């Protein structure tokens, strides 16, 4: 039911945010990933577009801490985000 | 018709950011569970989203002022109207 | 033919913070009003979300520079954009 699928999608990127405030970067990033890879199989760009929205607060909380590597660890998420959003 | 509910809700989320800009916090909340509750009982999911996206710039001018009370009731909308999104 | 002009109008909406960043607002400011016509000619409603998104992300690079004129400037193409998007 891609439903369920939405809500699980949404809180993946939800904890994007989470991850990006308590400095674990990659997992924020893996989370990321798994947002856009699960959202282009199952067709669904809201779900990435939402993840867009998370993504843009999680580069706010990495400025906040003065992290540039993990600016640029979640802006090559952003920029992979767009193309898939792009595409769908 | 359905058009004048979109734009009736939209008009409800500027109206957000500008109340948060003359430090208006609490009608901001107001204006803002508002729309969650006729976009959801509406299923438009476009306008929570674009909600999600004034609600981001409120947390901006509030920030800019110092406000972190009023930060952390618009975060409080964010989160519930992240919610609605996941089931709409 | 969809997702041809899909792509296209997000990398237009991407060019827009590239011409920010470049420091030509100009530039920005007519590409912006250039992808919310056809945005809007042909129904389009997710390629303004996207540019109201990277228009924000374009506030961002020039609120750095300090650049005031700039940010106003690509904040009416962000009202212009969003009441758009109101009517899509
Ligand atoms: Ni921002």
């Amino acid at each position: 039911e891609a439903q369920k699928k939405k809500k699980e999608l949404s809180k993946k990127a939800q904890e994007v945010v989470e991850l990006a405030k308590e400095g674990k970067v990659d997992e924020a990033v893996e989370l990321g990933l798994k947002v856009i890879e699960e959202a282009t199989k199952l067709g669904l760009q809201d779900a990435v577009m939402f993840l867009l929205f998370k993504l843009h607060e999680a580069v706010h909380e990495l400025k906040k801490k003065g992290n540039e590597e993990g600016v640029k660890k979640i802006e090559e998420v952003k920029k992979k985000a767009e193309e898939a959003l792009s595409r769908l």
